[PDB]
């Protein structure tokens, strides 16, 4: 099984580009990160900052998570992100996603030693 | 019991102001909308647009909700929003919230006739 930190990296990190460069970014990245293997993952956010900047959020502002847990943290700065969400044309195995690029603060849940991101809760 | 549309209005609409004007906006609004009555609601977003503009999102872009349902819609334009999330100092009945104002697209789930917003899914 994948560790929770490595699953967060695979699902949410895309440091190789500054921003989504096209409307087909999400169809390509949801496929390549293996988020459409047996079903289309409905919603997923990628963060276009270094892994170190995203890990650093775990020592920034502590805030509640949506589920009421207390180990979420909100980045002090906005980050470049792309949100991917399935469109009404999406039908597995032919998944199809809308790509929305934005600059937002991110909220992550952190756990472990090292204390690192294990879930993406939201952007603001 | 409150209808689902009226609960969405009470929890997520604040058309009376263009934006949060202070850091204490969320402590005041979470109290006044009765979101701290028996426990502190951990996370809640208010939208600073008219009710008609938010209802209109239900005929805009259809997108998956985070839970995989297919009745979510993303606003075509960004809207003024304030996200309220409890801080580490929050301890019911002394709830305390961080106020983050932003201009983001909103995602809502819609239901009914009239087909109107019944849940706030996320901002992008
Ligand atoms: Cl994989
Ligand atoms: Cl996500
Ligand atoms: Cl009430
Ligand atoms: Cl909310």
């Amino acid at each position: 099984k994948e560790t929770a930190a490595a699953k967060f990296e695979r699902q949410h990190m895309d440091s190789s580009t500054s921003a989504a460069s096209s409307s087909n970014y999400c169809n390509q990245m949801m496929k390549s990160r293996n988020l459409t293997k047996d079903r289309c993952k409905p919603v997923n956010t990628f963060v276009h900052e270094s892994l170190a900047d995203v890990q650093a959020v775990c020592s920034q502002k502590n805030v509640a998570c949506k589920n009421g847990q207390t180990n979420c943290y909100q980045s002090y700065s906005t980050m470049s992100i792309t949100d991917c969400r399935e469109t009404g044309s999406s039908k597995y195995p032919n998944c199809a996603y809308k790509t929305t690029q934005a600059n937002k603060h991110i909220i992550v849940a952190c756990e472990g030693n090292p204390y690192v991101p294990v879930h993406f809760d939201a952007s603001v």
